């Protein structure tokens, strides 16, 4: 009841990678039983951006995934109190993405606060050198692990020039309150910048994600 079949939310992005700063904000909007959703984002201050937007848009959403009814969706039951998540994406160059989250429901749309720290990237590779060309399907294996839920994700991103580019991801989600954790399940998920400006201070992207049982 509280979730209704559209919401809409707001986020915003202060990060560094590579020790550029910058930040982004934006709107979503979806619906999160369906686990469909979109946002545009736009880069508000140090733009344009030195390296590839693909590394930000895994960071732009876990209340709109699809669940089926006997797997709890206990980041759907957190609201409106809400989550955090907190990841680590190691990337085969020594890349490395971290990011701290707070997800809320304020004001009748969800709230996202993202910090983002990005190290170590070769300034010759794909992710400097913005040569990357999208995320290939993911599959999060879930599981509950000392009152949070955790994911694991081996996330393939496409290079513009052919082949792959390959992070590790571990990702912790924690609500806020005590709500039902699921078991063991795995969540398919599919996101893509669907238009982006020249230089990509403006950019859209659509994700769907559904789980499963393993």
């Amino acid at each position: 009841a509280i979730i209704k079949e559209h919401m809409r939310f707001k986020v915003r992005m202060e990060g560094s990678v590579n020790a550029h700063e910058f930040e982004i904000e934006g709107e979503g909007e979806g619906r999160p039983y369906e686990g469909t959703q979109t946002a545009k984002l736009k880069v508000t201050k140090g733009g344009p951006l030195p390296f590839a937007w693909d590394i930000l848009s895994p960071q732009f959403s876990k209340a709109y995934v699809k669940h089926p009814a006997d797997i709890p969706d206990y980041l759907k039951l957190s609201f409106p109190e809400g989550f955090k998540w907190e990841r680590v994406m190691n990337f085969e160059d020594g890349g490395v993405v971290t990011v701290t989250q707070d997800s809320s429901l304020q004001d009748g749309e969800f709230i996202y606060k993202v910090k983002l720290r990005g190290t170590n990237f070769p300034s010759d590779g794909p992710v400097m050198q913005k040569k990357t060309m999208g995320w290939e399907a993911s599959s999060e294996r879930m599981y509950p692990e000392d009152g949070a839920l955790k994911g694991e994700i081996k996330q393939r991103l496409k290079l513009k020039d052919g082949g792959h580019y390959t992070a590790e991801v571990k990702t912790t989600y924690k609500a806020k309150k005590p709500v039902q954790l699921p078991g063991a399940y795995k969540v398919g998920i599919k996101l893509d910048i669907t238009s982006h400006n020249e230089d990509y201070t403006i950019v859209e992207q659509y994700e769907r994600a559904e789980g499963r049982h393993s």
